């Protein structure tokens, strides 16, 4: 039967109940020991306190914000008899407020995002750079700078961001490996940094491709998508952002820097999920993603940059979404961004509704020996539908990294705060492989500069396919 | 019973039996007297023949080609007794030298596109300003202007180009009277432009949302399409396209002019089908169009041209193609543009195939005193089906259009080379309009600035809303 892997010994307080966490309870329930009593799920929504009604479990149907946080969270995550985790799954919450609050009360934490309290993502008196996943993100550093170690709390640990940094490394290994490089893997986060430094990666696409579709058609004025409306359209127009590599020799004018922060990325003063850029999945083969921003993006980055002794990077490779979504979910950005406005209603496609199609998510790894390297998950809807319910193939991608690093947190409980590039990544793809599908490495001999240029007077460059000026379409 | 305008005397030649042609076959036979006998289709494609088999009609499988045009078509044309009627609805084929062929031989002429022989739209030599629509249809006006009058030949005379020139004097008509505009209707192109720049219309979008869906989803690496799919990629590849107004005071850097023809038209150095303006329809509201250009795009700003003394362009009108294809076609685009080349396979969506839809289709006319104006047709397919056979409703607007076309050809049949344009625009929807479904007329108040700006800053013109600068969706 379906391994337990650990006793949690306190409360479980899940903020949110769409669908990933949905997706996410039935893991819970499979592989950790707990009294049925110890589980509780806060959300506003009444058909998620139906959902919730229907599974037998305790529903708190509450929004949670910055005025009732701490008089809610507190006694729950610290009702005993030990330790607690918080599993947050929620929009319109404040990643980083419920994370110190779990930590100073000596709860774990996990979260897939960095989320604002609501009133954020579309402040008006906000600058762009202001909105970005990157000013976000040093949020969260910055409270690990001021609070070092302590209570594990995992930030970004779903499909992506979350399992696409242990693909990030496994990738490398298996480049080493395909290459005839033999030896005693990176241990530290420096020998990872110099390992895809020494192989000549010079960037990563988050390289995904969702072929999901519904027994009816997309139906006009409604926002259709395969997870969060909600998240997605937040997301999506947030500036489009990128871990920046050292390699690139060119950027839009529309693109800036950050004066501050870990010193890894620049945004575009334009919507990413209106951004396209050329990619490549194996399925897809050659496609448009759009280049929406995502906490990876940077954080990816980040992790694999070499600096000499002044603290100057030397070596980081790019790293950006090149996400191409479901087909209703393309048709429904063309419906919104051509309209000038959100959509009257949306919906999330619930697997009794998916006719066939997969999330293909993986990573891919360019401008090596090799030109380009994607791995990842091929899961199906139908090997989802054998092996988890309540969800679809997007869901079960995220809900199996949420219970890995569950289990890791549960391993490592004084880690303090941590980012899913400082996991094992040995031992949560071992405990998500079994939800992921068919998980692979392919190589291909596709560019950028594949049949260009064409008719047109284009701005290549010929030298470096992989350049992010060949990328970005323009 | 279904009116019968005319007897045709002669061979009815047709070149090309694909979606129009299908569409176009059965009413020029329940519209017109004549022995089916005297009807030949010509068609390279196993695929046409047997349909053509199998409405008992002449068949003749070849490809139409610059080599054989002349010796294949001339004893067609002219086999009597008296007038024959060239109706060409294909692709690869020379609608210049074909209409050309036509008139030596006294045959009357009507197509929906001025289409170049095979090589054109691809060939690596050609400057970009060689493959624009503005420099086809030069080689229309100038062949026009070595032989002046004569036998008639109608060039782009389907839905878009053909019938949106009709709605748009229909449509100015209408503006005027509910303007307040006193005076004659227009009887002369002269007229016709002086009204446009009296009421003030500073463009003019072709826009179009077709909503046509099919019981099948779309098919990975398969271009869907309603209505030609190498037609419309070729096209979509073409430069971008617009007739010029003199109100625009921003182009893109990437735009280019003309130094000679009618000084209509400018051209973007980017694939139409791959360039997004902000338009709006009745039934999608504000949604974006693809900047695909058309014939008349040039045809209608030209000939909405006001000159001074000195033959210079004093007033002219934006035009361009707005277009919003079915759903299938808007994922077909993103797919071919995102792989870069075309898909392996490709289809067009059969009326048997169609679950529900439109295709609205109609010209908004916009800057004047009640801002924007959407003038046309709301076909749907349930309709298509009940009015005429083989045909989808994207099908239906054309076919009726180069009915109309032919109805008027026939009646006017010394009027030299014309463009939809020239024709007698209430003639031509006396005849079309039984075809058309609901025609209506629609104000809004929308504008490209509506929302706008909004997060990020944007290059936009807030003098004007309806400035090329703000319609132009930027990557
Ligand atoms: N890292 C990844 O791979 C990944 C993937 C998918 C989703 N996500 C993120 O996970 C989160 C959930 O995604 P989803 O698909 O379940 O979204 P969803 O839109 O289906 O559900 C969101 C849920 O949060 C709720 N909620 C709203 N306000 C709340 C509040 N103040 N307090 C508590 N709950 C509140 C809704 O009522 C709701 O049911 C989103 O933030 C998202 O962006 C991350
Ligand atoms: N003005 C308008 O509103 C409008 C609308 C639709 C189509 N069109 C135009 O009409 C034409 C036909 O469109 P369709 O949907 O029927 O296209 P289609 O692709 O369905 O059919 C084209 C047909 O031409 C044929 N053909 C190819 N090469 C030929 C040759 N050398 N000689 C003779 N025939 C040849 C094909 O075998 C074929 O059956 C296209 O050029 C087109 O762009 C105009
Ligand atoms: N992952 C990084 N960018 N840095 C390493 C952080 C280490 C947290 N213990
Ligand atoms: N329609 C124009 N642009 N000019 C008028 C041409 C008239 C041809 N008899």
């Amino acid at each position: 039967d379906w391994p337990v892997y650990h006793r949690i010994d306190g409360p479980i307080v899940m903020i949110g109940f769409g669908s990933i966490g949905r997706g996410t309870l039935p893991l819970i329930e499979r592989h950790f020991a707990f009294d049925r009593s110890k589980l509780v799920v806060i959300d506003p929504s009444d058909e998620a306190r139906k959902l919730a009604e229907a599974r037998g479990v305790r529903f708190i149907q509450q929004a949670v914000t910055r005025d009732n946080y701490r008089e809610l969270l507190v006694p729950l995550l610290t009702a005993g008899p030990g330790q607690g985790f918080c599993v947050n799954l929620s929009v319109d919450t404040s990643s980083l407020d419920i994370m110190e609050l779990a930590r100073e009360n000596g709860a774990l934490y996990i979260d897939t995002v960095v989320e604002p309290w609501l009133g954020f993502y579309f402040d008006p008196d906000l600058k762009p750079e202001a909105r970005s996943n990157y000013a976000l993100r040093e949020t969260v550093l910055a409270a690990r700078r001021n609070k070092p170690g302590g209570t594990t709390a995992v930030s970004c640990c779903g499909a992506n961001p979350g399992m696409v940094s242990w693909f990030v490394k496994q990738a490398l290994v298996n480049l080493a490996a395909d290459l005839g490089v033999t030896g005693e893997e990176p241990t530290t986060r420096e020998e990872w940094a110099r390992l895809a430094m020494d192989l000549g990666v010079k960037g990563i696409h988050i390289a995904e491709r969702d072929t999901q579709r519904a027994s009816f058609p997309k139906p006009f004025d409604v926002f259709v998508n395969t997870w969060s409306v909600e998240g997605f359209v937040s997301q999506g127009l947030q500036p489009a952002e990128l871990g920046w590599g050292t390699f690139e020799r060119w950027m839009p004018d529309n693109a800036r820097g950050h004066d501050s922060g870990c010193g890894a990325g620049i945004y575009l003063l334009q919507p990413g999920a209106n951004t396209r850029v050329r990619s490549w999945t194996p399925t897809a083969m050659a496609q448009y993603g759009f280049l929406v921003t995502h906490n990876e993006s940077i954080s990816i980055a980040d992790f694999l940059t070499v600096r000499d002794a002044a603290g100057q990077a030397v070596y980081r490779p790019t790293c950006h979404y090149a996400y191409h979504p479901c087909n209703d979910a393309v048709l429904s950005l063309h419906e919104m961004f051509g309209s000038g406005k959100r959509q009257s209603d949306w919906r999330i496609l619930d697997e009794t509704e998916i006719v066939d199609g997969i999330d293909e998510l993986g990573v891919l790894l360019y401008g090596h020996g090799k030109n380009a390297y994607w791995y990842g998950s091929q899961l199906s809807i139908e090997e989802t539908r054998r092996i988890a319910p309540d969800q679809n193939a997007t869901g079960l991608q995220v809900s199996s990294a949420v219970l890995a690093g569950m289990v890791w947190a549960l391993e490592n409980p004084n880690a303090g705060i941590v980012e899913a590039d400082d996991l094992d990544f040995r031992r949560c793809l071992e405990v998500q492989t079994p939800y992921l599908g068919p998980v692979v490495g392919v190589y291909t001999d596709w560019t950028p500069l594949a049949g260009r240029p064409g008719l047109f007077p284009e701005d290549i460059d010929t030298s470096d396919p992989w350049q992010f000026r060949n990328v970005l379409v323009r």
